[PDB]
């Protein structure tokens, strides 16, 4: 017979009553659209401008009793992208989006198909830059919640609703995995219907939950962090005498964690509350710290000058550095217990 | 009866003498519009730049005669964003936008809609990047005020007025954060009309008050500055005869005083006058570099070199040291008392 | 006779039953459609990024029968491109684009020629960012497969099959070099046929094998972290009594190879698993933290104080100093036949 | 009577002989076009790309006699910006353009009004990114003088030429400061006349003459600077016994300048030329190398040993140092008296 | 009589057989374009990314018989640009763009002008990021070739053929300078005609040679790692007994010259091959690190120990000293020599 295209010449055009600016059900029920996506990238989570960049193939279904027909033989119409002016599409948004576009290399990437009883699908593929809070309060024992929302711009609730459809909502590439993350495989699927002076619209989202991988921040701020602090405790075994030695061992390792402390932040927002690196960078830097005010105790008393008295004060600066050839490593071991161990409950 | 599309096309077309090119009430009173905006996102605040990006919902309402209706039943009409190249909207922009962008993914973020009398509302989504001139006298301690104007390029003031609305002027989003500010409540409405040589201009504005958060700064500036003179007064407990061990200590804190004082300002407009941390960085600089110049009056006053002179010199200079030992934790304790109180009345 | 693209008005209009909607051998077998590439430029690995920009010829060829012609009596027509947007294309994408452009400057360019029997060639210019995961296991010594996958968006399998052709499938420019790679001339290229809910849709893809260079690790982190560790060596050779001297090399050496490990992932992605050059700047920070540690046993004994027993513990110190003159730089020669053998059987 | 926009059917359509691609007087004189600029942003004046951005309102004047009108009563025709392209307009552009946009939020930012003899008023709001070589011979110390200039691409001498007008050619806006930089207020207004082998084409240009600001290179490179100079001079009240204090001071002193010197360029163009902070970071690096030579002369002559001629050399090498107390701050006092003078004459 | 654009009605349109998608001289001889630029602005050459932005006037020039006239009396037509839709153009591109745009500011910035006979010059502005391969063998010292290649994507070589013109092919503007070259008045101009599988297309490109500018690499990086040199220099005119200070001197110059090693190569792209900077930092990093070595063996024979032996070894190791003093600024002069002759030969 005709050709589909030309068919829907007879579908589309002003012939039977066809405008592509009404809503299908008009003066009547609210048009039920129901979503899902398929995440071919999701990575680059940058934490200075707390944001994701993801790229999903976004499909809705609704329905259109205009688009029915009975005189085509098959079941579905693989309809050309350039007739989508042609049609009624949901205004659709990201109330998140800060900065968003298509991708149109070689054809709009867009799908069409109806099928005989008006069910439109429509598929398209984005690129997202979704915007999403960070909550650093424990920076590298964390799980953040990334977000993203889908809204109606022009149609309130009694003219669109918005629905996830209940056969995998989400889904998610085979091999997508993040260098920094893993991707949590339950995904919440709630309402977040939004009121204005305007109207009250229909918002739907899906949370992303987000683990980090703890094996980068060992190797580069955990790790070098607890050797300047084993390296100060090296001070108490090197004589009392040599002063220029334990204190300008002492000079360097506390300079150097001031060093490493301001290193840990350097990619991050500039939060004011403070977190489990920072409450790690703060303590090794205590230890450092005491360790040259061990010996400004050990060169204070040593000083202190009958010779019967002066073997007093040099038992006395030896007496203080027995014990504390023990009470460091030993006050150093039963904090990594109180810090590893608050860390691993939550 | 008819579809409204299609009623809108008695009412927009060439038909009854529409003219999307002429202003309502023309050879009449100007056009009264009245705003008011609704803020999505907020922050990205740069102070290289001197500039924050802004997500806003930009609503327009004025009164079109030529669009009344008394046919049709209803009260408004959703009309397609695309049939907004028929209507006559005003030609508001921002006086300082520095890069602006619409919105288009899936459809363009638009939304309009007509009463019967004609009152037209004009919704539509904007990201700015809008410039504001910092002022950094006291720079943690400070609040900023950044503003955004809206004004009219082509129409003057006889043609078209901006105002803004007697009930919420400016909505804020409900989970609006920042990281570095807070945003305060009260804000700011009032006019800024322009005067060129070609006329008068209409000229709404807005006022945002932005308090940063004191406790990013304590951790990275004030609290590390604090410990490197600690670190300069352990100089003072140590042997007068180690000789490199104590210049060794006022060479190494003089100097990581001047990388600290040049990482304050890496992240800053490059600005002439003296800011609040700068009077801190400097006069932190003053007590590590007046200890350094202590010792050099100890290894002075000791060389001068009979024995009973000889003790006179190194009394003194055991003189010069328990004097130091209480008066610099004193003076750098009551400098704290004038520094603090004088960015906590401001 | 008429001119050729007259002569496509007579071809490509609406007379003679021609649609540019509907894909040829309608109700038919699938399009067959052969691809092969020639790479102009290639390089800008980003490894943070994870991608790599290129710049193709995308070359389609397929067989439209509508566009057959015996009239014209030249075997091919070098049509205009503007008359592009009147024919039947397929809608190739890259599954992995990441952003991508067309080149538009002085000309869209873009090819088309059609045989007598209908054979459509359609060359285009395209710079892609392509996405490919890093394997980073044995960074300086890695062999990296980045990846090109080219998919169907709106017609499956069923109606249009992508192939490569089998006479060089992907070419390469003359002078292609890489300043970081080297690119293998041999190619893989095999199928990639994606499923979803949607439908099955064809896909062909062609791997890229890319071989580092060693040059530049070596200069910049392998060597001068060999300089570090032999410089640790030179603490043997200086009196036991030159405490300052001897403690001061061994604090100076370990604390700038914790800046030269934390430099050499500077321009890395944050990758939770160790590689190898972790494993070289690990055992290398070892061998000048232990030097240390041997002084810290040569102090001990040496200050174990009958003059005859003092005479143990000095000769026991020299002792501990003559096996440590030999045997550390023997460990570190052994320890380099077991590194380098390892990452050259790999 | 007729509405404007449809009064300018009669006047800008295909009746009365009007066409929008002929200049006016054409076989005539030529166009000639006054224009004048409005200054909204000025700043973000990078030196490594050596380019500023500013935002200007660009108005132009032209007369056309096609375009004038006798019927319509009133003075203006405030025209839709929409209409723009049924009039004629000068082809002006910037010949330092690298890159420039017009700004296109909720209108275009565009204005046309039309007198009653012809006279049009065209003005536009660009952002242009202005190239203008830096000048650097005395970097803190300089004036810059960047201009814009404003070409004709198409139309020659003979048929379109470009003026200033005599009533305040360039203004500025009121709250319009910079960061780094004062704006003075005369502005030089000049032609710029441009030669091919085209043939001539009219230019004008505006210069505008930029002084810094001394206040932020006092704090971060001239003050520091000074700092360790004076840091260099405590070496000579040291001990001359104290051998790796006097030594270990005059290490530290110069290679912090090396630091402080290869800084004062870090956000420079890599010009070859020595400008005044290099000759200010250059002989700061003599006096603070010249005082470790000071101590290498120190050193050698105390070794030189009868004990009445070992009271020889070390009277002669405390007297080098007592003149080098008052020698070395004398030189460098007297060639801060040659330095400030000579970039203070300029 | 008629004006030109109307005149160009009887020129340009359907009338009289004119088509603006069919080559002149079709089914014929190939269509000679002859070419020839103008550069505006040069520079910003990268070396990360081996790339340097240019803004030409592109100007071409071939013959339309089509286009010939004999009723207007004047020899050429200045035509508006926005008639170029409808006249037949070459379709030149860049084979290396790596991004370019046109100039569309105020008026797209372009050309027509077309003479009796037919003869058409066409002129645009372009700006284009082109791509040359950087050859860094010997890198402060080096000349570059930065190309430009002007291709034929569609056309073959039998029918459009690319040339330059023979009089002044590329101007230069007059106050065209570099920050960190200079360009060289002698400009190759050759072919490159590219052969594939479509066929054999046309290809002109110009050659620009690059010298750089000494005088930036001397203040960074020769001339202080030359200070580093000089400054283990004096560690032998300091005591042998100063075992702190001689090595603490040893241990700061060879641990900063890792760090001016390192950046030196900070702005450079990651090649493997070495280059004559490397080889300065290598052996001004020998000289430094030999000198540790020298009073490792003055510590080292020193401590060998009858009294009168103990006269061998400390004036052996003075013997050692004396040589030294003399022998290690020879051989770094006579490396000068050896270095910058070679590096001026070529
Ligand atoms: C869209 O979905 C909703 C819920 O399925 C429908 O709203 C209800 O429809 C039933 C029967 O159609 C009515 O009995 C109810 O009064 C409706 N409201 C509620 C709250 O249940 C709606 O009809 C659907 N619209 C379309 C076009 O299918
Ligand atoms: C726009 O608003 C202004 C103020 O409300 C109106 O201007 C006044 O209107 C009243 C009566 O309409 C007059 O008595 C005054 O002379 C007007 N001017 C002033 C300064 O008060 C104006 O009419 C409104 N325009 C429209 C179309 O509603
Ligand atoms: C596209 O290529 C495939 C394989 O060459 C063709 O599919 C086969 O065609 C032959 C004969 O044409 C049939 O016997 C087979 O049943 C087909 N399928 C398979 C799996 O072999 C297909 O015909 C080609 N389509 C076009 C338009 O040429
Ligand atoms: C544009 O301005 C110039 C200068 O004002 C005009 O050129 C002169 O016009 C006068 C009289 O119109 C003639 O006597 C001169 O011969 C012209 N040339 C010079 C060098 O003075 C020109 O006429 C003006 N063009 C228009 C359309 O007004
Ligand atoms: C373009 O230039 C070439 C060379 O000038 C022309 O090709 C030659 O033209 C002459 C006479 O026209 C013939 O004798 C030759 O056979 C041609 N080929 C060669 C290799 O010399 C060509 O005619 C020119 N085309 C146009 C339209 O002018
Ligand atoms: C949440 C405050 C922690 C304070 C820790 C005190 C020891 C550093
Ligand atoms: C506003 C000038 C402050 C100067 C402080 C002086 C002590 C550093
Ligand atoms: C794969 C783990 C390697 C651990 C090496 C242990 C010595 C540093
Ligand atoms: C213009 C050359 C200045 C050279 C100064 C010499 C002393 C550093
Ligand atoms: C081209 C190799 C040069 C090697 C120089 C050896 C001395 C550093």
């Amino acid at each position: 017979p005709m050709p589909p295209s030309e068919f829907l010449d007879k579908l589309m055009g002003k012939v039977s009553g066809y405008d592509a600016r009404i809503r299908p059900n008009f003066k009547g029920p609210p048009v039920n659209v129901t979503c899902n996506i398929f995440i071919n990238s999701f990575g680059s989570i940058a934490e200075t401008t707390m944001d994701y960049r993801v790229n999903i193939f976004l499909r809705q279904q609704w329905n259109d009793p205009r688009l029915a027909y009975s005189e085509y033989p098959d079941d579905s119409l693989d309809l050309d992208p350039s007739m989508l002016d042609s049609i009624w599409k949901p205004d659709l948004f990201f109330a998140n989006e800060k900065g968003a576009n298509f991708h149109e290399v070689t054809t709009d990437n867009k799908l069409l198909r109806i099928s005989k009883n008006g069910n439109v699908l429509y598929s398209i593929r984005i690129t997202l830059v979704l915007a999403c809070p960070m909550d650093l309060k424990n920076f590298p024992m964390d799980v953040q919640t990334c977000i993203m929302q889908l809204e109606s711009f022009g149609y309130t609730m009694n003219d669109l609703i918005f629905e996830w459809d209940e056969k995998g909502a989400v889904q998610v590439a085979d091999g997508l995995t993040l260098p920094q993350f893993i991707l949590k495989e339950e995904k919440d699927l709630r309402y977040c219907t939004k009121h204005y002076n305007t109207g009250k619209f229909t918002c739907i989202e899906a949370r992303f939950h987000l683990e980090r991988q703890m094996g980068y921040y060992l190797i580069q701020m955990y790790i070098p962090s607890l050797l300047i602090v084993i390296l100060s405790w090296v001070s108490f075994w090197i004589n009392m005498d040599a002063a220029p030695a334990r204190v300008g061992l002492g000079i360097t390792t506390v300079l150097t964690m001031t060093t490493q402390s301001s290193g840990s932040r350097a990619s991050l927002p500039k939060v004011s509350y403070v977190k489990a690196i920072d409450i790690w960078m703060a303590v090794c830097l205590l230890f450092v710290f005491s360790a040259l005010l061990e010996y400004a105790a050990v060169n204070f008393i040593a000083r202190q000058h009958v010779e019967e008295m002066r073997k007093l004060f040099i038992s006395r600066a030896k007496r203080i550095d027995t014990v504390s050839r023990v009470a460091f490593p030993l006050v150093f071991l039963i904090f990594n217990i109180f810090y590893w161990i608050t860390y691993k409950i939550i």
